[PDB]
């Protein structure tokens, strides 16, 4: 078929893929900062707003937190109702998804040139 | 070992991960525009042109439908034996996988800031 | 929580995801050309040297083989240990990860705009 069901407009590219959650909701960053969460029907659920650009896909623990890095190096964790959780300082851009391993650690590594583990 | 077993030509860098279908068929597009469909003995078994560089890998639908973005601003689904199945045109260049939710629709961010939700 | 656990020092950006291996060992390219083996603790396992960076992320295989390319050129299969297993060469950098095909084979892009398919 190949029809469009809907788009969603960001401020700016986004750069990486969308992720899907459990309950259907769209996760995806954009250079223009924000993390959006879209309805499958195509309507916002929520925004967060990061400092610098999104570039990297977000990751969905097992909790259902959001975790996504931004170019301005901090590691955010976003509850599903789109609140923070937490955000993680590093010292430059984070250029990659973070990884969670089976214990809930979350691991990311920066531009500053750290491999950071991190208590969920 | 270590040796190779074979090599396969594109006009211009590999930049991102091949991918492998259930017949074996690697799949790998190239900044040369092409996304490529290689036998397992290394001989090609089609390969498709879109207008410029492919940057993402493909992926694979269910149905062995074959999704590819490309720098020229569209989203391509080609079937298993080389034919167009749709191409869908966004207004930038698409630098990131698409990504199939369950009920089957495609997700697909673009360099023009939108996020679009294709029907399959 | 949200609090750093540890954090482990490499020279250079890291710019793609680390993976964790069947054993728990997390693995990890840096910007400074190593492949960094770390144990749980935040402590260094080993590091694998290469020519220049390591743009992508390693690839796991299910005999435990750590496979990674490099800006260098070569595709590098390390043993657990981190000891050589062998060495490839392609003629230019290597900016995405390899993929393991279900006999063995390790496929890989390259700059110089081949894909190669090596024996394990």
């Amino acid at each position: 078929d190949g029809t469009e069901k809907w788009r969603f407009k960001t401020g700016k590219a986004i750069e990486a893929s969308p992720v899907i959650g459990e309950d259907g909701t769209i996760y995806v960053g954009s250079n223009d900062g924000h993390l959006y969460a879209i309805n499958p029907d195509g309507t916002e659920k929520w925004r967060f707003k990061t400092g610098k650009a999104i570039e990297a896909s977000p990751v969905i623990g097992e909790d259902g937190t959001i975790y996504v890095g931004s170019n301005d190096g901090h590691l955010y964790a976003i509850n599903p109702d789109g609140t923070e959780k937490w955000r993680f300082k590093t010292g430059k851009a984070i250029e990659a998804s973070p990884v969670i391993g089976e214990d809930g650690t979350i691991y990311v590594g920066s531009n500053d040139g750290h491999l950071y583990a991190i208590n969920p």
